[PDB]
């Protein structure tokens, strides 16, 4: 019960400076990615989670600037990339891995701003992301907190 219309336009105007500043950090993730020397990465976000940032979140647009500040963070989603082969066996398989997660969770200036590897698969290192997890506390914000992790490190 508010006027729904201007807003429904505010958080589809969210949708698309959300597709249009996620082809900026893309564009830096495959130019950087390429200049860091690993693979080039494809990202994919879960829209459920980003209806969640579409309308908790509304013009949440500095969620893009964290996020355009955390973009040498393709470093680490590259880093995550970087290791030996992902088996080397077949029965403990990663070996190379000293027991990390599947998942990076990067945070700092009010943003908690996460990115997850494509799940469904071998899990190649890293490189496709399937859910850029974007969630905030802010003014209107509803606010989470995770028990806090680091910003572009």
């Amino acid at each position: 019960m508010t006027i729904n219309t201007e807003v429904f336009i505010r958080r589809n105007k969210l949708r698309r400076h959300f597709e249009s500043e996620f082809r900026q950090i893309n564009n830096e993730i495959r130019e950087a990615s390429k200049a860091a020397g690993v693979s080039s990465f494809h990202l994919k976000y879960s829209q459920a989670l980003l209806d969640r940032a579409i309308q908790r979140e509304i013009d949440e647009t500095y969620v893009f600037e964290l996020f355009h500040k955390i973009k040498d963070h393709v470093l680490e989603v590259n880093e995550f990339l970087s290791m030996p082969p992902r088996p080397d066996i077949d029965e403990d398989f990663i070996d190379g891995v000293e027991y990390r997660p599947g998942r990076l969770e990067i945070t700092d200036g009010n943003l908690w701003l996460g990115f997850t590897v494509c799940k469904p698969n071998e899990k190649f290192k890293d490189p496709s992301l399937q859910c850029r997890m974007a969630i905030i506390n802010s003014r209107r914000l509803p606010g989470k907190a995770s028990k806090a992790v680091i910003k572009t490190q």
